[PDB]
């Protein structure tokens, strides 16, 4: 458990980057 | 806890969505 309260907080943290990453490549591919 | 063990498969489920995303726009952007 002491690894899973940091286990959410690991995916949750890749998830903003992945969000940032995505909105900055969806800039870039998905651009309109 | 309970909803902690589901939060992590939640995180983990997004992430390949996210990932399974990224790996295409990186295959455009993030190209090698």
């Amino acid at each position: 458990m002491d690894a899973i309260k940091k286990k959410m907080q690991m995916l949750k943290l890749d998830n903003y980057h992945l969000e940032n990453e995505v909105a900055r490549l969806k800039k870039l591919v998905g651009e309109r």
